[PDB]
């Protein structure tokens, strides 16, 4: 039996359970809407995230939500992370409650949004579209997100777009930060998408498993370099083991287009070969914000 704590339980009749949203072995992510949320009033629906567990689920699978829960506790509420919303823990499954971000993760949010596709692309007509001022805004608000966990001493270890979430204000929230330890990565394994994860990771971490603030800021370069390239995959047809020599060669990646110099130095500097020559995720919010202000939005 899990302890109940007054702090977050929300009775089960006052969440009915909606659409998937995500799948599936890492806990199954549905749709919700949540009666009577907040304080007052209790008459007011809000839509939420709800985190579960599958049918043939293990122990394990059980432990890791459940610290995944707390630890979301322990951190804290901030506008550019995925947030706890509540949790019904007794009487049935455990549903950990969490913000809805109703845009999907941000590689797809950047993908969707790219221009028309033209005569040697074709008929990719976009509804929406993205700035300069816009794109830097982005990485400001994922820069934000990550200076807020490190000074709640959370290092992500996974930081790539596809684990940044989007409102439906446009608002980035970072996921995933909460999840368990797990001595065990296979380096083979690959996203659903088809990318390999390596390739966010500092070469320390890959190479000698050492995770700290600096190697997430090695991952926010690749962040960056994905955000300008609207979603562009890293070093796409680079198996593994070829990655494994770019790094050791010190490889870094192309300047994509429509990109500042400025900003391709952030991506570099991000990228140092020495961890304690980065930039700090502080250094970053103070430089995005300077930047964002001088980004021209006219186009
Ligand atoms: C056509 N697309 C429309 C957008 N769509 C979509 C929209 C929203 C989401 N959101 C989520 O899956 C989500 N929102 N908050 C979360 C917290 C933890 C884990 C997951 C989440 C996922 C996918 C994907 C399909």
């Amino acid at each position: 039996e899990l302890p109940e704590d007054p702090r977050w339980e929300l009775p089960r009749d006052r969440l009915v359970l909606g659409k998937p949203l995500g799948e599936g072995a890492f806990g199954q992510v549905v749709l919700a809407e949540a009666i009577g949320l907040d304080k007052d009033k209790p008459n007011r629906v809000t839509k939420v995230a709800v985190k579960m567990l599958k049918s043939d689920a293990t122990e394990k699978d059980l432990s890791d939500l459940i610290s995944e829960m707390e630890m979301m506790k322990m951190i804290g509420k901030h506008k550019n992370i995925i947030n706890l919303l509540g949790a019904c823990t007794q009487d049935g499954p455990l549903y950990v409650i969490v913000e809805y971000a109703s845009k999907g993760n941000l590689r797809e949010y950047l993908q969707a949004r790219r221009p028309p596709g033209l005569e040697y692309s074709p008929s990719h007509n976009p509804e929406e579209q993205l700035s300069s001022k816009d794109l830097v805004s982005c990485a400001y608000q994922v820069a934000r997100g990550m200076e807020y966990l490190a000074s709640k001493k959370c290092i992500h270890r996974d930081l790539a777009a596809r684990n940044v979430l989007v409102t439906e204000d446009n608002v980035m929230k970072i996921a995933d930060f909460g999840l368990a330890r797990d001595h065990h990565i296979d380096y083979y394994k690959k996203t659903t998408n088809g990318r390999l994860p390596v390739k966010w990771m500092a070469p320390e971490a890959l190479f000698d498993r050492i995770y700290t603030h600096q190697s997430d800021v090695w991952s926010f370069g690749v962040l960056l370099w994905e955000i300008f390239t609207l979603g562009g995959s890293p070093y796409p047809g680079v198996p593994v083991e070829e990655l494994f020599k770019l790094l050791k060669e010190g490889h870094r990646m192309d300047k994509p287009s429509n990109c500042t110099n400025e900003l391709y130095m952030m991506m570099r500097d991000c990228w140092h070969a020495v961890p304690s020559q980065r930039p700090t995720f502080k250094q970053l919010v103070e430089d995005l914000d300077r930047i964002v202000a001088l980004t021209s939005n006219q186009e």
